[PDB]
């Protein structure tokens, strides 16, 4: 008795409703992407859409629209081809919301009439509310079904045998008969969670393929009534009502568990209210369990020496891409030696466990107050972490550090799982290819299990199988931000958090273990993730574009990857819209004001009340100390909260009008506090010949009176465990670190302090001074106040009471009040008015700190890649890496545009092309100065790099016009940074123009080999010279710290590696009158037939760039005399 | 959690009389046992005793 | 270590284990033995192990079904099992006798500190720090019942 689809075969689609205002406004940026971009294409699509202005209505209008033209699709098609419909998801992190708006839908299809008519009969109301599934939690899920669907699921399945399962039923049926009291309620709940897990698990254990149940008529049905995630599967419904925490750990279907986020290709999400979902999700990627980087490293080394996989057409191509792994899994290990187990040595530190914190990028912090270095004793056969000497000098330690070995040993564990990741889709590809014969066509979804069991099982890696289920759906969009590589687009949001607890395992008293907890995307990199797979997103939210990182989405972001897919409303849109809200909502047909008193900290009127309640008391620190229970501390806090809200809950009952009043306070008051309440209530008794204490964070009369005190705590917290709040709180630093409200040293302090246990207080008072405080104030008090009010009609005063500390904030406010409710724009205006207040604008600071953090980012990332280009062997691709920075800077050293890929190489500049700073580049990165605040420091431009008087050579030009290289400094306000600009720069440009002058006289020259790269620009030949020619080429003479020792060192390696080798020292750009000087090993005047270095002060002139013939000519003899 | 479950044996306690929350119970008891144990042996390892007395 | 080696040699472990053949992937192979005279098995015809180097895996295969006949000189699955349920039984005894000897050191080196634990003390400790360190901690559970039940012989002898 199903319902067909050939009940739609003389439906009318071309007919669509009248649509309002917020349709068009939804259907003409798609239409527009559409257009713009492809049609297989996501994009997010932010809409302020406010309280009772049809939010809901839209939203399913929408989904009933994209059903419908589904219909019409499928219709058309029918013979064509069978294709499993789009896929459409209503997600919002309350349980009710996802509820009500199902249920709204259903009554849609009921009630949406065209023409005055019925638009569908009966028999498309049948079929279209069949296509809609609700699939809640598991326990809410298992207490939905009757006893009929439970028994018929369990005979069918053969589970009667088991006596377990038919325990733990009669167990479940016995404590839903009495769900009477909550107390049996609670434990229903929990019994009724764990019999749905046991009977999913064996129930997908038995229906894998083996004895299939085949499941037809009532069976099918009860089955669907049990798992509504077997009526998508099958193709029954297309449309899910769920909430973010399902949408990200997923359903469960009769064959396995489905994610949306792996198959996301046309899939339409509507995400209510937007913002708050960045919690939502933070709360769950910040639930994961913590790996024994010690364990995980032993095991995978012990475990690929020898395991191997299969050679058979299904493996092909998947042992190739765990090579690079393997090979550095070993050298990882000989470098370590993993053969002996860690231990912790000395005081100090067998009392304090020892914690690290480390962004990937620059940002580390340890908990130690010395550096911890690991040494391998071979004799006591162990490794052992320790600090050593606290002095200076006096034979200094050459071991090791704890913190490469951990960020080594992270990376390792992600190549894994990433590698893990890419092999599953090669043996999805594999299989679809061998199996093309049989008409599956099964998706990566089918065989994403069946792959993982049996890598792992060929590898002996069964021990990691919940680690890659748990690092493959709210990170494996990856697959679908780039690496922390100086070519990517480098970011927190796809980077992460790692931290990490050495301390003694259980039991044992001398190993260790080394707990790593990591966060490897942030929520907008999971939203960017989304739309880059294919997900169109619609959230709704009034403030879904809020200018915080913490409470909302960082947009900066968004907006620097997505591109044209994060699709923005026009002006004309956003006053179409406003119109539409002042049509909807008017208060000037009622004559309804909106009253905003501003309260003040009035000591003395909480005083005189206080005197008023007990007359009789001499003074009121007496009941302050004992009655109340104040200390000295929050004496000050006590009355300024006591001293506001009296005069507002005063007020209100003044009111002749108002009849509730919801006043918004952080915490939920007190009993002491509530003796002033009932004094209160005494007062009111005569002063009027219904009022509620809200609180910013919870989850019939109409709304009519507000209090706003000063938004309180507004860092996210975690109460799941303790490392979910250590990974929330260094990710709200780290967010802002990123967007530019807080310097490098503030965020670097602020993270040393929190790894070592600070209170919530000083957190707070760490984020009170960045913009982003005062903008999640805003939000929040855009929140409260548009909740306050849902009835059409609504009385001539409304008041609404702010705290006094909000009047900077709410007078500081700067953005158009286009889609503004009438209450935050009437606070807006009330504030304006007072006086006069010095507005700096956040740019200026957020401009200096992110050049800041540029620069650190540059200093350390370019020591970390010379450093690791100074061993054997030198890896490819960080040569790759140093020569695209190299030529990136050459070409483009000013961009116009905000750069991509080579993100980290520029600052926005206030003056475009040139720039004023102040700093050591060897030293501390925070504490770099830039632009007006140095006005006499360091100069970047173009007349420092002597470019004008460098371009000048006839043989510059020629070369520079070859390559591309640019000839002048575009003035556009992206420039290059400090550390870049002078040793990057300065390094190519000195070596090329070296290159050019003696390519005048043919002169050949081949890049550095093996691993001594990094220590000349080139070698030579030239005229069929037999000994090797280095050439170390410099802007201007350079002596740095390692001096005399770093250039006899290097010879002695150059020697020591490949014999005899001339070398030559060249300055570009100087005065060419200083003539020849030749140098022994240490760079001291020597007999010119005995030296080994030649030194040439300038090969072009400084003055007119006349190229140094002479110079070229004595250098050539000087190689052809023997 | 711990103070979650405690408070759900308490309650269940409190209305111990068909044999359906009878089973239930002891099935709850015994798990809440397991955790508890485990949490007090793990607390007891060495680090921070809790002296046990009177 | 000499005789885990052996093992990883002769039956090639650096390949996994598969069934080839029909009749063998409808019904589970079954075997029994009494680890001196009695041995069982559910296969018509006696199960051969056979290491392929091309395909790099194991196989267990049941070739000809003749009596006789220039028998197979592959291996047999009978052998495998024998051998590594010796040796996981090895593994365990030789952990007993470990945590044995790590109760008597500790005594002898904390003999100035009063507390003389007994081995119900030093059992735990023991277990957790030898496989720790040979990086064995899922093998735990086995060791906790491994050592009562038949682990009274160190408060029958062996099978020769």
């Amino acid at each position: 008795m199903n319902v067909s689809i050939e009940e739609f075969t003389h439906f009318d689609f071309q007919l669509v409703p009248e649509p309002s205002p917020l349709d068009l406004v939804i259907t003409e940026p798609l239409k527009n992407h559409i257009e713009v971009n492809g049609v297989k294409s996501g994009a997010l699509l932010p809409l302020p859409f406010q309280t009772g202005i049809g939010k809901t209505y839209t939203a399913l209008n929408f989904l009933l629209q994209q059903m419908l033209e589904q219909v019409r699709s499928e219709l058309k098609e029918e013979n064509t081809g069978k294709k499993s419909k789009r896929l459409l998801y209503y997600v919002t992190d309350s349980v009710d919301n996802v509820v009500s708006a199902k249920a709204d839908l259903l009554k849609l299809i009921e009630k949406q009439t065209v023409k005055g008519e019925p638009r569908f009969t009966l028999e498309q109301q049948e079929y279209l509310k069949a296509q809609i599934v609700h699939l809640p939690n598991q326990s809410e899920q298992l207490l939905q079904c009757s006893d009929a669907v439970l028994n018929d699921v369990l005979i069918g399945f053969n589970l009667n045998a088991e006596r377990d399962v038919q325990a733990e039923w009669s167990a479940i049926s016995g404590l839903r008969r009495h769900a009477s009291n909550p107390e049996v309620k609670i434990s229903l709940n929990r019994q009724a969670g764990y019999f749905y897990r046991n009977l999913i698990d064996r129930l997908q254990k038995k229906q894998k393929g083996a004895d299939r149940v085949l499941l037809s008529g009532s069976l099918l049905a009860s089955v669907e009534t049990l798992l509504p995630g077997e009526k998508i599967r099958n193709g029954s419904a297309h449309v899910a009502f769920l909430t973010t925490s399902k949408f990200l750990k997923g359903f469960h279907n009769t064959r396995s568990r489905y994610s949306p986020l792996r198959d996301l290709s046309g899939a339409v999400l509507i995400i209510d209210e937007i913002d708050k979902q960045n919690q939502v999700i933070l709360s769950e990627l910040c639930k994961q369990q913590a790996q024994d980087l010690i364990w995980a490293i032993r095991t995978l080394r012990a475990n690929f020496r020898d395991h191997q996989l299969e050679s058979s057409p299904r493996y092909d191509k998947i042992e190739d891409l765990f090579e690079p792994l393997r090979e550095r899994l070993e050298e990882f290990g000989t470098n370590w030696n993993l053969a002996f187990a860690f231990n912790t040595e000395g005081a100090n530190l067998n009392e304090r466990p020892v914690r690290l914190f480390s962004d990937r990028s620059f940002t580390h912090v340890s908990s130690a107050t010395h550096k911890l270095s690991l040494k391998s004793d071979f004799l006591r056969r162990k490794n052992l972490i320790f600090s050593d000497e606290k002095v200076e000098g006096s034979l200094i330690e050459k071991h090791g550090l704890l913190t490469r070995f951990v960020n080594e040993a992270d990376v390792i564990y992600q190549w894994f799982l990433g590698t893990m990741r890419k092999a599953v889709f090669q043996y999805w590809e594999n299989v679809r290819g061998l199996e093309i014969e049989v008409r599956e066509n099964r998706s990566l979804e089918g065989t994403f299990q069946e792959a993982v069991q049996s890598l792992l099982t060929h590898f002996n890696l069964q021990e990691f199988e919940s680690a890659v289920y748990e690092s493959f759906d709210t990170r494996g969009l990856r697959q679908s931000g780039k690496a922390n590589k100086l070519s990517s687009s480098k970011s927190y949001h796809h980077t992460g958090l790692k931290l990490v607890e050495v301390a003694h395992n259980q039991g044992t008293r001398d190993t260790v273990n080394c707990k790593a907890s990591f966060l490897n995307t942030s929520p907008s990199g999971v939203l960017a993730d989304m739309v880059d797979a294919g997900a169109v997103i619609l959230g709704i939210s009034a403030t879904a574009r809020a200018d915080t990182v913490i409470h909302n989405f960082d947009f900066k972001y968004l907006n620097e990857r997505l591109g044209n897919k994060l699709l923005s409303l026009s002006r004309e849109q956003k006053q179409r819209v406003n119109n539409y809200y002042h049509s909807r909502r008017n208060y000037k047909d009622n004559g309804v004001v909106l009253t905003v008193k501003y309260l003040n900290s009035r000591d003395a009127f909480l005083d005189a009340l206080l005197e008023e309640y007990k007359p009789e008391a001499r003074s009121s620190h007496f009941i302050l100390n004992h009655y109340l229970g104040i200390a000295e501390s929050e004496q000050a806090f006590v009355r300024s909260w006591l001293s506001k809200l009296l005069a507002s809950i005063k007020a209100f009952i003044s009111s002749p009008d108002n009849r509730y009043m919801l006043s918004l306070l952080n915490r939920t008051l007190d009993t002491t506090r509530q003796n002033i309440n009932d004094f209160i209530q005494f007062c009111c008794d005569k002063w009027a010949k219904v009022v509620v204490f809200s609180t910013y964070a919870s989850m019939r009369s109409d709304i009519d009176s507000i209090y706003l005190e000063k938004p309180t705590q507004l860092l996210l917290s975690d109460d799941y465990s303790h490392t979910a709040n250590q990974l929330c709180q260094f990710h709200q630093i780290l967010s802002l670190q990123e967007n530019g409200e807080l310097s490098p040293k503030s965020a670097e302090n602020w993270c040393r302090q929190q790894l070592m246990g600070m209170s919530r207080e000083r957190s707070l008072q760490q984020y009170h001074q960045t913009s982003d405080y005062q903008s999640a104030v805003r939000k929040y008090i855009e929140q409260a106040v548009g909740r306050a009010g849902r009835t059409s009609l609504k009385r001539k005063q409304i008041l609404l009471f702010v705290d006094s500390g909000l009047k900077e904030i709410l007078a500081e406010e700067s953005r158009d009040p286009s889609l503004f409710s009438h209450e935050y724009v009437a606070l807006v205006n009330k504030a304006k008015s007072a006086g006069k207040s010095i507005v700096e604008d956040r740019a200026v600071r957020r401009l200096f700190n992110l050049a800041q953090r540029n620069n650190k980012d540059g200093m350390l990332s370019i020591k970390a890649l010379v450093h690791r280009l100074h061993n054997q062997p030198a890896s490819k691709s960080d040569i790759q890496e140093w020569q695209d920075i190299r030529t990136q800077l050459l070409r483009y050293p000013t961009v116009a545009f905000q750069p991509e890929r080579f993100n980290r190489l520029y600052l926005q500049s206030m003056t475009k092309g040139y720039y004023r700073y102040q700093g050591n580049l060897d030293g501390d990165p925070n504490s770099f100065e830039f632009f007006d605040r140095v006005p006499y420091g360091d100069m970047v431009s173009e007349e420092d790099c002597s470019l004008a008087t460098l371009v000048q050579n006839q043989y510059v030009r020629p070369w520079f016009e070859r390559k591309g290289f640019a000839c002048s400094w575009q003035k556009e306000a992206n420039v290059m940074t400090p550390i870049m600009f002078t040793n990057i720069y300065k390094g190519a440009l000195g070596e090329q123009a070296v290159e050019a002058v003696l390519t005048a006289f043919d002169f050949t020259f081949e890049e550095v080999p093996n691993s001594i790269y990094e220590r000349f620009d080139n070698r030579v030949i030239f005229a069929g010279i037999e000994q090797p020619i280095w050439l170390d080429s410099k802007y201007w003479k350079h002596e740095g710290n390692e001096s005399s020792e770093g250039y006899s060192s290097k010879i002695a390696l150059v020697e020591e590696e490949f014999g005899p080798s001339k070398f030559i020292y060249v300055n570009a750009l100087g005065d060419t009158s200083k003539p020849i000087r030749y140098l022994n090993s240490c760079f001291v005047e020597t007999s010119p037939q005995l030296a080994k270095v030649i030194e040439i002060p300038a090969l072009i002139d400084d003055s007119n760039a006349d190229t140094n013939r002479t110079a070229v000519q004595e250098l050539i003899k000087w190689l052809h005399h023997s």
